[PDB]
């Protein structure tokens, strides 16, 4: 709502009219908090969890070592600031001893605006720090995005080039059929040869298609896990996504290549946390995610079921049946190159397992990956 | 691991005695004795000791004065108190002027749990740096597959588009073959025919037209975006695969017309090619492992380009191979890690962007490979 939350731990209303006066000239954008007792103070940290802590050190009822003591117990982390006009410099020294941020004298108030200004820079080099990151990780992606798409155009130069040869032939030979320069035999040979380079086209794809494309081993279902989570725990974290786990079920095995199972679920990953950006752009409390795995019986047979929940945009019904088609992405094609929820499907189908997802617009999206596991 | 402890001693009975219990052990360690301040020094700074084991009282020498010196030195060193000098009472104050251990004389199999501890903490840190690799390695073996996945893709639809009019076509002919037909619908026949084969190639003119034509208009770029991109990049690469990198120039402030992401997606590649390079000459920890990024302003034909340089001393290109890379599909590395799109796709867009991408390579020594692109300058 507002953009830094300041917390005052003051008893009179007129030094906190100063102090906030010094912030003011400052143009500095921030939440007031005003507590004057104990209940005030611990309250106040935990409801609204301030960014910066400015505390008197005398007031009725409350005292600065006290609420010093709090909150190295409850937010060790957040700045806190004596500004008071009890002591001197020598009595202050001592209080960042005790670990206060720093010190400011109500006499010498010039002194609150570097102070403030410090802990503020502070904290804002630290979420710089994540966003560089974050920016990071998201060049690297674009640049894998793209070199995917030129080995997709290559490819498909490839196999235009060894088609379009055959395919002048056919348009040579229906031509002089067309324009009525052959007889009517010859007409039915180079008929003959116009289903024989259309059998040629046909076996020059299924070369290159075999071209472009190991066999199946018993992999541990825990080992999956492991990998699953030791790859993205950096995404989340990157992307400040809270991830929960619900079940686990190793200790069965599927006759897998675990590559393809773990792209499968880094796929759906993707996919969930684009959509958690795309609805909470900045820190909030519902951008989580929820990772299962479990057994499901399905048919008399049991199943691996990989489950991942994002709590994002959900999928609209409009698009919802059309989104294992090849090339489909409502992103901007920059971004999304429209194959994780294909190719997801297809190498889920080469495990004898099935991809579906259950998904309320507006509330979660859920992707469900079975595969059968193996009983020797 | 061959260990390597430093031994601050002056009885040779008692150094038998520490040395016995190790051995007792089958602990692999190279012994590095020392009775004076002047050994001591040296062996930190030259042998660089992954454990100290120190006596107290040595003739011309103190353990006190070898502590402080370690700490100077070698803060992270481990080190144990091995002395005969006091009781615990003593030595328990030891370890609160930084001692990390400390071990009687006369209790001696007290020695091997301090020594083992402080292994296991060095083992612990070299398997973290072993799973944060094995994690790396993981997940660019998935991106490699993923990038093949992905070609098997587009042959797959490029196929199923266009069986629909191959199936007309084999369809139409075989009428035609069989003389089922009269003339005048064989011509007609013939006219669908050559119909379906227009659209066969019209549906791979769009195929081809979103693999190679989502790309961008060119625009003004600032060549230090470039170098601040390509650096935090490989910072990671480097780091993984122990390749000390040094830039020798930059020349940021000249821009060129350029899509950003191609252009550092050349420069990546190139990258690419030297790690594995690097890799492959180099497998363990090499000084030699060496990589030089260059930026300069390079005039050629009175025009002025950016040339963006790398150079690797990994494995040098052959002869017989270098009038042939840059080809399509060329790779001498495994499928597993080789496509041999990268320098035929950086060629392409070298060109593209008015550029050249070329190279130099002496056998057994180094490689270097230079993209030059024309600064945009309308003066
Ligand atoms: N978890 C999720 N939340 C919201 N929408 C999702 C979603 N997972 C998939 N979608 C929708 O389904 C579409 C299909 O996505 P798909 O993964 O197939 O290609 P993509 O657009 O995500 C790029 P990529 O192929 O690189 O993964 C997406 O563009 C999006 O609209
Ligand atoms: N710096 C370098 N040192 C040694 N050989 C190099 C080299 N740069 C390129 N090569 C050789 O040229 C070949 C062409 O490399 P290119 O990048 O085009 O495909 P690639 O083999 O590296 C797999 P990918 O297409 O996935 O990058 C390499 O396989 C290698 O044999
Ligand atoms: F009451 Be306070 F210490 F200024
Ligand atoms: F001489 Be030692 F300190 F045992
Ligand atoms: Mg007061
Ligand atoms: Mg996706
Ligand atoms: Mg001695
Ligand atoms: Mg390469």
């Amino acid at each position: 709502m507002n953009k830094w939350k300041f917390l005052f731990l003051e008893d009179s209303l007129v030094d906190l009219e100063l102090i906030q006066r010094q912030l003011n000239r400052a143009k500095i954008d921030y939440y007031p908090i005003h507590v004057s007792d104990s209940e005030g103070f611990s309250q106040a940290i935990l409801d609204q969890k301030p960014h910066l802590i400015l505390s008197d050190f005398s007031l009725p009822k409350y005292d600065g070592f006290s609420a010093l003591k709090l909150a190295k117990k409850i937010c060790p982390t957040t700045p806190f600031i004596f500004v008071s006009g009890t002591y001197g410099e020598e009595a202050a020294i001592q209080t960042l001893t005790m670990g206060a941020t720093d010190y400011v004298l109500k006499d010498r108030i010039e002194k609150l605006l570097p102070a403030v200004q410090r802990a503020l820079h502070e904290l804002e080099d630290h979420e710089l720090r994540i966003k560089a990151e974050k920016e990071r990780y998201e060049l690297e992606e674009q640049l894998r995005q793209s070199q995917k798409l030129e080995a997709m155009g290559v490819m498909a130069g490839t196999m235009a080039h060894e088609i379009n040869n055959p395919l002048i032939a056919i348009s040579e030979y229906a031509a002089m059929i067309a324009k009525g320069e052959v007889d009517s035999e010859k007409a039915k040979q180079l008929a003959s040869k116009i289903r024989d380079e259309s059998a040629r086209i046909s076996t020059i794809m299924k070369n290159l298609l075999r071209f472009s494309r190991g066999s199946l081993y018993p992999v541990e279902v825990g080992e999956i896990l492991v990998k699953l989570e030791s790859i993205t725990q950096q995404i989340f974290k990157m992307n400040r996504i809270d991830a929960s786990w619900k079940n686990v079920e190793p200790g069965h095995s599927i006759q897998c290549r675990e590559g393809q199972i773990l792209q499968i679920l880094l796929n759906l990953v993707n996919n969930a946390v684009d959509s958690l950006n795309q609805k909470y752009p900045e820190y909030d409390t519902e951008k989580r995610i929820i990772l299962e795995n479990s057994i499901v019986e399905e048919n008399h047979k049991k199943y691996a079921e990989f489950s991942i929940q994002d709590f994002g945009t959900g999928i609209p019904i409009d698009i919802q049946k059309s989104i294992f088609k090849t090339f489909f992405t409502t992103k901007s094609a920059d971004k999304g190159t429209g194959l994780g929820l294909s190719v997801s499907l297809g190498i889920a189908k080469e495990h004898g397992g099935s991809l579906n997802f259950e998904s309320e617009p507006g509330r979660y999206t859920r992707f469900y990956l079975r595969v059968p596991i193996f009983d020797p």
